[PDB]
């Protein structure tokens, strides 16, 4: 399949260089990471301060590079608590220039039901599954276990 291999080429040339999380209201940093969490197969770990749970919302910034051109680069994310899906998030970036590096800012809001759970119950039991697409085409699937510390 040309589709599978195209997806593979995109992945070989892609990485996430860093990300941030800010309080969306003040703009102050909460957490930042430098490991490439695009990487599938490994369960990644993220130890994020629990004050992030006391946020109406979070601003997130991803810096990534891609050798491959992408037509409509986007993300589907689902957040799981003990295998139960709490959130279902979508983000489009769009067209990506080949061999570019890009910063991308997204607003991240949780549902009330999510907000009704404490760090003590969430910590270690949350997994963000991140699906990276170009349009209709799955490039990579990574997962991150979160601790609220
Ligand atoms: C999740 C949540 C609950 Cl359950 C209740 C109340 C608020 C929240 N919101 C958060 O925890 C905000 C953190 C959002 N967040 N945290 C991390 C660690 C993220 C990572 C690693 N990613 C990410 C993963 C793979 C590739 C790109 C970004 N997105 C994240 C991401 O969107």
């Amino acid at each position: 399949s040309a589709k599978d291999e195209r997806a593979r080429e995109i992945l070989r040339g892609f990485k996430l260089n860093w990300m941030n999380l800010r309080d969306a209201a003040t703009g102050k940093i909460l957490w930042q990471g430098t490991e490439d969490l695009s990487v599938p197969g490994v369960e990644h770990e993220a130890r994020v301060p629990k004050k992030i749970l006391k946020c109406k919302a979070v601003s997130r910034e991803l810096n990534f590079s891609s050798t491959e051109q992408m037509e409509k680069f986007r993300l589907e994310q689902k957040v799981y608590f003990k295998g139960q899906c709490l959130e279902e998030w979508f983000f489009e970036f769009g067209f990506v220039i080949p061999n570019s590096t890009n910063t991308w800012q997204s607003l991240i809001e949780a549902a009330p039901e999510s907000q009704m759970m404490p760090a003590s119950v969430l910590t270690g039991n949350v997994i963000i599954e991140t699906k990276f697409f170009d349009d209709d085409l799955l490039v990579s699937t990574s997962r991150v276990r979160l601790f609220y510390v």
